[PDB]
């Protein structure tokens, strides 16, 4: 075992030691190596000569100057590599990773790489997961067709790459299942006529799409209609949507999870969840939701969890606390301005496992919270956190009305 290193099994860690070069005398039997948070600039010839057992390597958070194919000679057995946080400024065009013929996962996030060239990563036939996050400011290529030749690729991240103009109009693949497009400019792109109207459509069996933090202020229905029809998860978290056309969910026939948190919805209104939706989880926390229209949730028969947390909900109505919402597994209503709840409303919650009610100004005067006192007292195991009375800090579960 080398100086300045923690050796544990065949897993070896030399993190945050200010190293300017690789420690000599790493056991040749090593299968995992970490050289994170140092000051490495070079991988001199022969440096990994004896580490033929290595399948996982992280050079995360250093100062590598360039990627050369010959840096990876002897590292051909590698299945995972990280070169994240090295701010390498250079083009990637199919000649960088030549000898990494077994590599399945590659992390290139937090660099300055000019990545979008049609031949990029074609020297990596077996690549399954590729993280290109945080390469806004490439040191340029405009071309995304490289992803369509990686026939094993399941997971891709283009997140936070300032992607907004002059790029391929279509992404194409038969293998990617998860695309992270977080932090880009889809908002500007979808405003540009029909130029990007079919951008994600060619991602054939896509299952999850993250469009959070895309500066979306509106969502035209055609844009949803042109998402891949296999989509199960859509994330629109932390945009600026003030409105949402709920009947558009019919364009997404297999959707199970919709994340709308951190937007600016003023209510659950402008329609209801549409007939036939297979929606299971609806995260609509951290909006400015003041009210819910009657029967909004009704008729979404597969609905399993709704997060209404961190809003400004004034009341809970029978008109919208209707049979679907009674059949939830999880219901979050915490952090919300609720003073009371109608009697008997939580009585037929037969599938409920967790409910959140805290951080609400509950009125604990007696012939009013009696039902809720009682219910929270009976269902203690189901409450997450504790609803407290607005006057005294007493938990609602503790009030016994006469
Ligand atoms: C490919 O990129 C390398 C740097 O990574 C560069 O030196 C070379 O000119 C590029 N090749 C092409 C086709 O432009
Ligand atoms: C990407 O490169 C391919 C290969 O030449 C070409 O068919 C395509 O037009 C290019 N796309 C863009 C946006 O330049
Ligand atoms: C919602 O979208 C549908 C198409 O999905 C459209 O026909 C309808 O007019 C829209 N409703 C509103 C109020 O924008
Ligand atoms: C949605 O509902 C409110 C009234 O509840 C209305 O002011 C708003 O204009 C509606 N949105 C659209 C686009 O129809
Ligand atoms: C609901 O939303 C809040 C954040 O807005 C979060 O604390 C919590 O994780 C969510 N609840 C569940 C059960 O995921």
């Amino acid at each position: 075992c080398p100086s300045r290193c923690s050796c544990s099994g065949t897993e070896i860690r030399c993190n945050s030691k200010g190293l300017t070069s690789v420690p000599t005398g790493i056991p040749s039997s090593a299968t995992r190596l970490e050289l994170e948070s140092n000051k490495l600039q070079s991988l001199p010839h022969g440096v990994f000569d004896k580490l033929t057992q290595l399948t996982k390597l992280s050079l995360s958070r250093n100062n590598l100057v360039t990627i050369k194919p010959e840096m990876f000679v002897n590292l051909s057995r590698l299945q995972c590599l990280s070169l994240s946080h090295n701010s390498i400024a250079q083009a990637v065009n199919g000649s960088q990773f030549l000898p990494l013929t077994n590599l399945q996962v590659l992390d290139l996030s937090h660099n300055k790489l000019d990545l979008y060239h049609w031949k990029s990563f074609s020297e990596l036939p077996q690549l399954q997961a590729l993280d290109l996050s945080y390469n806004s400011q490439p040191f340029i290529g405009h071309n995304f067709s490289f992803v369509t030749h990686l026939s094993m690729l399941q997971s891709l991240s283009l997140a936070h790459n300032d992607i907004h103009t002059r790029v391929s109009s279509h992404l194409n693949s038969n293998s990617v299942r998860f695309l992270d497009f977080s932090g880009n400019g889809m908002g500007r792109m979808w405003d540009e006529g029909g130029l990007y109207l079919h951008f994600f459509q060619g991602l054939s069996g896509l299952l999850k799409l993250d469009l959070s933090q895309n500066n979306l202020h509106i969502l035209r229905p055609q844009n949803l209609d042109n998402l891949p029809k296999s989509l199960k998860l859509l994330s629109l978290r932390d945009n600026y949507l003030s409105f949402f056309n709920w009947t558009s969910l019919s364009f997404l026939p297999n959707l199970e999870v919709l994340d709308l948190a951190g937007n600016q919805l003023k209510a659950l209104t402008n329609g209801t969840l549409p007939n036939g939706t297979l929606l299971q989880k609806l995260d609509v926390s951290s909006n400015s939701i003041v009210s819910v229209v009657p029967a909004f949730f009704a008729l979404a028969v597969e609905l399993k969890e709704v997060n209404l947390s961190h809003n400004i909900l004034k009341t809970v109505d029978r008109s919208w606390f209707g049979p679907i919402v009674m059949n939830l597994k999880e219901l979050a209503l915490d952090t919300n301005q609720l003073k009371s709840v109608p009697d008997g409303i939580f009585d037929r919650l037969t599938s409920l496992q967790k409910i959140w009610l805290h951080t609400n100004p509950w009125d604990c005067s007696c012939p009013r919270i009696d039902y809720l006192s009682r219910w929270l007292n009976k269902n203690s195991q189901k409450e997450q956190g504790s609803a407290k009375c607005s006057g005294s800090g007493k938990p609602v579960r503790s009030i016994i009305c006469p």
